[PDB]
């Protein structure tokens, strides 16, 4: 129902506080459900994935209590029901999260079996394997992922993931946190929010090692005593915001983040003609008003360049000077984006996992769609430089990804308002 | 949104009646804007990509004569704005098929570029080439493709296809056909509905010679007359409830269609182990209750497997006795309906283009979701065999590509019912 | 240990005779086993491949009349082994040829499985299968395909090929034209070589009918009789020496052709910047010392662009003004050549079946490899326009697909040496 | 002209071989003697044609190296004479672009021949030169050489980002930075062992090399490395080859002087397939105890992920399996030759585009086949030994380049394979 509408021309200039990252606080509200009593976890960004996540929890049986915004008090202590239902894992799949320490906490779980995602090919054959690892007795049927941990609760094992998975990482650290015995990760995911899932469960009483790195290494505790802990900033908000400075030729300066979970990305903005100044907990970067220069990347598993970043810097090769060949490695048919640029006068060549695109001067107006919760912050990066008015519709998935996105971007000088149907 | 609960289990047995291709009856409508006089198209199906076409006609002034057992009368000449909106063509990217004849008979176009689409890589570069090729002057602006012609008209002219395409040889050919000399159409598409839509601007009084193989020559002419046209029984549908008999075991007899437009549907349904007999309107399969045998099968434009069968084709293989390969060239990330099927109990292994389906003696019924008009009906397939009750939800994504799909499924003895919301 | 040492910089100017289609040849030669007398194919070209198959004759006992340069007389009726050894088989592929032929004509055959071949994916399924859908029981064994025909030959039948395959095409077809009944190849391959192979055969008596589009009918015959044939001419030959005058920026006319056979070639030369004249068996081009401009192309089967010619269209872009994309459908990793430009200084990046080549302004000489018999006359091409000298090493590779190619160059006034050593 | 292979399968494989120094980390420690400025002495080298390749491609530069005791190469860069790596070399082996960092670092400048094509896929090395254009050295590809050319006062160390995992490029950098001044920050390096191997290396030169192994490598530059004697690591590909072929052939063996460690993704495929493994400190013992493999799906990736190197060798265990089974590449998408090879043993292979699905069949029909991959073709060698009948390989001189006398080994296992030089 809600869209908006974005006049072009205007220069960024300005600052904005950067929220927790969302990636990170959902698998750490997940990680709530290991510990014994109540647990307050803070610095959450207020976007919808995080409201889905409670609604979850409600289900379950768990009463969350907002102490403060952007903050969340959750007692695992008051479930009733170890169910994720799939009339909300159907909008949300990140909600498999769940699986790991609801099984390995209270003994079993019945998480409903993701459907099919617009991204591509995200299936969770990992995640089932790595709890079968560790003694777990797992079936689909129903559409659901029927676990149930053997008498005695889970026990530690060496587990290789085949492919590098994030949250299949978190589902496997999560439940070998309580295990019994020691549990070695191998090929493991190597994403920040891995790491501030894991200082998480060190904080609460957790012997986990190695985040960060291709090892994982958890030796298991019986009970995990309760801990507040804040959610580190969000890379992917934190490049975006960069992002929509360099495409406007303006300037800004990222506050409350961190300049060590997004090198590619810092690298990729140097080599398109930016300057970076960093500090300790902030970022700013300075197009000064060039056009940028078109520049090649490829995204890859952290630390490389992220897929969430992708479709960002798309919109910025459509306006660069010379050709550009943004690659995907994770998701192949993650492009959605593009087909709407064609609409603003951009033009790009994709075929397979490959987008070639030819900057061009400047962009049209045009109404778009949205359709991928980070991906789409495209279509918002590229309104920003097009002449006229751009009416970006089906902005809920925005929404999902991002903090009031419109607010921050208001903040910059920005001519962008929300119009509610 | 309305939602179909079907309950598998039950071997069909029965007879249907095809009805008109939807992508025949798309362009073939489209034609009608050529006429010079009031033309009546029959046999036309009745779902929902017609009903937008029709609204479509009343966007430009056109109030197309619907009557009873689906006949409509089109008299072009009241036509007053020259103009396909995105808020018709964002819903429906086949509405592009007005452009060229619009171009061609009246001297201008305004249409909407069309935008992303869930299947895959959907450009229309060759579509506004092949008219800049006729000599009229092209430009993006507002997300409207604004085309015009010169004073004399659009001029013949040879012009070559880089990739093979239906709808563009459709706009093409439809512009040649009042263009001025002869035109040479090279690396045409070879589709049925191409040949059909020759056939009805023959009928029209235009000079088509070639449809149907690589080469199109169009010898174009002042004005085109009055005609009465009943298009092509759907090969798509056909094949879809050849498909629902051979998943099931049962047989069925396929009416008022045609069996030289699907050989290679045939043929994979022959290897599969099915009992075939064919007439000059009618297709008869036959299991015997036999459980399938996998099948490889690879996607290609026609007389080659067709892409929208390949969903069919998984669903088929999903209860079929070994592994099949079942490989996309057309639409390389098709396959939403695999992880929607994963959800049912069934195994397969999806790698870029190719989906490696593992069979599995059963299918366990579970909440579905559609999102391809055309390849979704293997949901509804896969449902007719698995245990159980299988809720699928979106349908009318394939309302869309199906002429009510409950009511021809009911008349093979299938459990299947309409839920409203 | 022959190579050639080119000399660049010289602007090429001339006229030269195009030999008979390489590739019509072959499958010709082979068509003749299944002859009832002496045959006499003529227009063949002066290269290693024509050799290769007239040794392979030698083997098989026949004693070919080679008094002339462009024609050969054949009479299979003094056949001795029906065989094709490993030790000839394994130096060309388009051996299997024969295959067909021989079990058609003498009931059986026995011919080596082709191996590995550094283009790409080259397997013979569909030429095993289409002779086992005419009732021939077919083996593995030792490396030998060890085919047998029941009593009363071959009979016909509807084959249909999943893929479009060219000799596959040819193969299907030469032993149907003995076959008992009618078949029918449906999806057939549409290339020119296969036109001339059903011209011959019809020539000899035969009877096939569709030859050129995607459905050829063959109604098999008792007895095919003499006939003197000359072969069409080599449609690579011509689109080569064709860029060897577009990329010096020279001119050449190019003699005993046609232009109909590559009319996807002839376009891409108009859109890098070349002006085209043609006639019934002639092509003049002429850049008139323009640089060129880049071009995009996708390669495909007959009447698309032909991946034959890809590799000689790479040099032309490295040379050219802009960013130019080759894409490959058919061999999708047929990208050796452009690895050997890197030597040169020319710019293209390779991901996958997309080569994004980046125009410079001048090519570096220095000593390349080549690899394959059609592509690395690329490298020959890219010598005509490098800085020095460029010494080429196994130049055997292109002596099986060209004939003689520096005395061609040399007509045209290129500084192109054979030297031995 | 060239030897040949001859193997007459069925025999079930028993016995124990001790695994070589690993190709791929003798390959750059060699180069990393350039470094050094006093008589640096490399033990456990493999005896293969690379090892040899990479000693001629030191005499050309004059630099003829002494051989202390067996296996133990002692070398001297101070008599070097030609700053150059010829076209004559780089041609046969491309892994000789590894002498560019060291010789740019340390001497100052360098013309190694930029490498061509190779068979085996996409394998460019621009990243090679955009890594010493960030430490400031003038770089220009002419005449189809790489003329490098460092700045007045050395190279400077700069904070360099792969775009891509690149392992010898990670090496060619790491080299190079040894000597810069200043600090070099490797992000996104290679993971691979020999890159920890060659760090180790350094180090005991007197360098100063952090974080080898992580994907964030720290060099601190030094003055010089002086001499120190140091063992290559043992070969990860070669023991994973000789798992395989016990496994193939449903027997069992012991691989001897290696690492369990640097192939856990190798060791985990075998147990998914049904073998019974033990590991030791420097041991794998492995024994299928005659039953059928298991069909296995793959996916090549950078390390620690399955090495790309083993991906033809699990073809050939799929080939006789039980199942169907789908091998992934993402590094080189082509690098399927083997599989057309394989087709003429019986084996039922479908290849689309970089998946290879495997059906297995009960057993392969002997037949004469060519090799074209130094590692890739060590799989017609294992298929070789499932096969009825003889199997005549061709051009071994690939298999020799990657493996240490691969007739002896076999031979010591109970297999039927012998060398023929006709
Ligand atoms: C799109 C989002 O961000 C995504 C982000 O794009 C991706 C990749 O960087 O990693 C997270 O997803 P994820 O954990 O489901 O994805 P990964 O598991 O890393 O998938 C990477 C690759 O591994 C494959 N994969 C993954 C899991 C598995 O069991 N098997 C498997 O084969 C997938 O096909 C994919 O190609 C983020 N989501 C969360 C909740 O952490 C989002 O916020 O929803
Ligand atoms: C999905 C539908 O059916 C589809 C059917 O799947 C496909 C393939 O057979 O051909 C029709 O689409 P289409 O005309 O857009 O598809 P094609 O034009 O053949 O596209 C094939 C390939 O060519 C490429 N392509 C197409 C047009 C173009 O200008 N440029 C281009 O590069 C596309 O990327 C694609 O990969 C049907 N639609 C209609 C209205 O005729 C539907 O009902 O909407
Ligand atoms: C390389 C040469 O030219 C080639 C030329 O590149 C191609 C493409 O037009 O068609 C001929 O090969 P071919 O007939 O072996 O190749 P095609 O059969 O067309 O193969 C096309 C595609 O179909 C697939 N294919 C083909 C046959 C088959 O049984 N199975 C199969 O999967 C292949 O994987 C390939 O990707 C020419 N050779 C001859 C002797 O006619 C040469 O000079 O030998
Ligand atoms: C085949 C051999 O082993 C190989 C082994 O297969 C590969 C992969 O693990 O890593 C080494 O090659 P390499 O260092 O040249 O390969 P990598 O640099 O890792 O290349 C991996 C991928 O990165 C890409 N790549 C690499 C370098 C570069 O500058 N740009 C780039 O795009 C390539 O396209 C390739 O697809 C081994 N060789 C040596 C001497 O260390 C051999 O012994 O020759
Ligand atoms: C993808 C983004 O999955 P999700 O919504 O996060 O469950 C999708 O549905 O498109
Ligand atoms: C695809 C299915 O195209 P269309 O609906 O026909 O415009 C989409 O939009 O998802
Ligand atoms: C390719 C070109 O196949 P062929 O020689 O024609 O059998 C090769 O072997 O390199
Ligand atoms: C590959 C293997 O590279 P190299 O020979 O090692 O330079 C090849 O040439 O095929
Ligand atoms: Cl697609
Ligand atoms: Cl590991
Ligand atoms: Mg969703
Ligand atoms: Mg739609
Ligand atoms: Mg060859
Ligand atoms: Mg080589």
């Amino acid at each position: 129902m809600d869209k908006l509408i974005i006049t072009g021309g205007a220069r960024l200039d300005g600052e904005i506080r950067i929220s927790g990252a969302k990636n990170a606080a959902l698998p750490i509200l997940a990680a709530t459900l290991l510990a014994d009593g109540p647990v307050t976890v803070g610095n959450l960004p207020h976007l919808h994935d995080i409201t889905t996540m409670i609604e979850l929890f409600g289900r379950m049986g768990i009463e969350p209590v907002i102490d403060e915004k952007l903050s969340v008090e959750i007692d695992p202590r008051t479930i009733k029901t170890l169910v994720a239902p799939y009339e909300l894992v159907k909008t949300m799949r990140a909600s498999i999260l769940v699986l790991g320490p609801m099984v390995a906490r209270f003994g079993e779980a019945e998480v409903a079996l993701p459907g099919g995602c617009a991204i591509g090919s995200r299936p969770v054959d990992l995640h089932i394997r790595g709890l079968e690892a560790m003694g777990a007795k797992i079936e689909v049927e129903g559409g659901y992922i029927k676990a149930k941990a053997p008498e005695g609760g889970l026990r530690g094992a060496h587990f290789f993931f085949d492919t590098v998975s994030v949250t299949g990482t978190e589902n496997i650290m999560m439940a070998a946190a309580l295990a019994k015995g020691r549990s070695v990760l191998q090929n493991a995911a190597r994403e920040p929010e891995v790491v501030d899932l894991a200082n998480f469960i060190n904080a609460m009483g957790g012997n986990i090692q190695g985040a960060g790195t291709d090892t994982i290494t958890i030796d298991g505790v019986e009970r995990l005593d309760s801990a507040n802990y804040r959610v580190m900033p969000d890379r992917i908000e934190t490049g975006t915001y960069l992002v929509a400075a360099a495409v406007t030729g303006g300037r800004v300066k990222v506050k409350d983040t961190d300049p060590t979970i997004l090198e590619a990305v810092l690298e990729k903005l140097k080599e398109a003609g930016a300057d970076i100044n960093t500090g300790e907990d902030w970022i700013e970067l300075d197009m000064h008003g060039k056009r940028p220069k078109a520049v090649n990347l490829r995204t890859a598993p952290y630390p490389a360049f992220p897929t969430d970043m992708q479709a960002q810097f798309i919109s910025l090769n459509a306006i660069a000077e010379g050709t550009g060949a943004v690659i995907e490695t994770i998701f192949e048919n993650r492009f959605m984006h593009v087909y709407e640029m064609h609409r603003m006068g951009a033009q790009i060549q994709v075929e397979g996992n490959t987008a070639i695109v030819t900057g061009v001067k400047a962009l049209k107006g045009a109404p778009v769609m949205a359709t991928d919760l980070r991906a789409s912050a495209s279509l918002v990066l590229s309104a920003l430089v097009a002449e006229g008015d751009t009416l970006i519709d089906r902005i809920y998935h925005i929404d999902r990804g991002y903090e009031c996105i419109e607010e921050k971007l208001q903040m910059l000088g920005a001519k962008i308002r929300r119009v509610p149907g």
